[PDB]
């Protein structure tokens, strides 16, 4: 599809066997999602955006399905207030900024 | 142009006659840019993101070409990590998100 950008690009994502709602964002270069309980290892980072930095989760080669095209990376798992959907799964389900 | 996301949406801005680099960032409301002089009056504001919230300089209407491409609108100034365009700039450019 064609996202115009008038409002958030917000979509429908699975993940851990449940949907959410995350923002496709081309300013991200990995993705950042909110508290959940996934299984599995992770390794702790630090991640800065406005405001200062915010502790995550990061956890490997999880599955996410966007508008129905599937992709698997890292997914940072935290207190962000907005799920977001970074550059390392864009590229795999072929989205581009166009003008 | 088609913009793929394997590396960061980099582009040359310019504004109030000089130029800078900025990301083209989907998933921020509003530009924010680094510390600098601009031209105009401006209005205290304050932004959330990622960290919490920091304190802005606010111009309305100013002048921003970006990738050869004019813009007038509300570019908010300080202590961001980057500069960043946001959805009420790329969307007088043009910008959709495609996949
Ligand atoms: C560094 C560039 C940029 C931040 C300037 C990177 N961000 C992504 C950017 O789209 C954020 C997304 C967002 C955050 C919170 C709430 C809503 C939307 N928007 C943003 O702050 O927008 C500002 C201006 O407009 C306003 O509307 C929205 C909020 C206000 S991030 O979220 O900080 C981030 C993500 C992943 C990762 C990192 C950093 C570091 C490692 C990891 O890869």
């Amino acid at each position: 599809p064609q996202i115009t950008l008038w409002k958030r690009p917000l979509v429908t994502i699975k993940i851990g066997g449940q949907l959410k709602e995350a923002l496709l964002d081309t300013g991200a270069d990995d993705t950042v999602l909110e508290e959940m309980n996934l299984p599995g290892r992770w390794k702790p980072k630090m991640i800065g955006g406005i405001g200062g930095f915010i502790k995550v989760r990061q956890y490997d080669q999880i599955l996410i399905e966007i508008c129905g095209h599937k992709a698997i990376g890292t997914v940072l798992v935290g207190p962000t207030p907005v799920n977001i959907i970074g550059r390392n799964l864009l590229t795999q389900i072929g989205c581009t900024l166009n003008f």
